[PDB]
């Protein structure tokens, strides 16, 4: 199945100038745990910001243009990105904004980190219909010495 995984601050803001503003190591550990040993699909902008492939995951990059790095799998359409994953139990869509938008209708699961942070952003997570999704997991955490914001990991499944 297709899943999207994203970290959302106030107003569904996901990014600004191709970087996540906030410092949330607990979200980095949640992201790693839910993505490890699964193919990851990302947009070209997200690919450039990471610099190196995510290890122990097949890295699929969405770009209209020819690929510029042989360490990753390059595709030119949503359907090509899915087909390049082959037969796997779950496909992780990691962003960014435009990629989330396109994969949302095809997705069965959403792994959302809701961050209680006011951030200026130029990129937002899609405006998903809440009636279409069922929250099956929801774990709130207060801010601590390592995480400067309170945050909630949520798992939603398409009804
Ligand atoms: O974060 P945000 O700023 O949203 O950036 P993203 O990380 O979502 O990257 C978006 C980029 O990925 C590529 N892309 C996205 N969707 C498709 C598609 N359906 N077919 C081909 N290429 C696609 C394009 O690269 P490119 O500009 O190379 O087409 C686009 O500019
Ligand atoms: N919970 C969560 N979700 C992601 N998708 C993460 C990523 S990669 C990424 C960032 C923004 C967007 Cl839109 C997509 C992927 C990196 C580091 C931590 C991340 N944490
Ligand atoms: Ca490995
Ligand atoms: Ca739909
Ligand atoms: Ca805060």
């Amino acid at each position: 199945m297709i899943s999207l995984i994203a970290a959302l601050a106030v107003d569904r803001v996901i990014g600004m100038e191709n970087a996540m503003p906030w410092n949330l190591p607990a979200d980095l550990a949640w992201f790693k745990r839910n993505t490890l040993d699964k193919p990851v699909i990302m947009g070209r902008h997200t690919w450039e910001s990471i610099g190196r492939p995510l290890p122990g995951r097949k890295n699929i990059i969405l770009s209209s243009q020819p690929g510029t790095d042989d360490r990753v799998t390059w595709v030119k359409s949503v359907d090509e990105a899915i087909a390049a994953c082959g037969d796997v139990p779950e496909i992780m869509v990691i962003g960014g904004g435009r990629v989330y938008e396109q994969f949302l209708p095809k997705a069965q699961k959403l792994y959302l980190t809701h961050i209680d942070a006011e951030v200026e952003g130029d990129t937002h997570f899609p405006d998903y219909e809440p009636d279409d999704w069922e929250s099956v997991f929801s774990e709130f955490h207060d801010a601590d010495a390592q995480n400067s914001h309170s945050y909630c990991f949520e798992i939603l499944e398409r009804r």
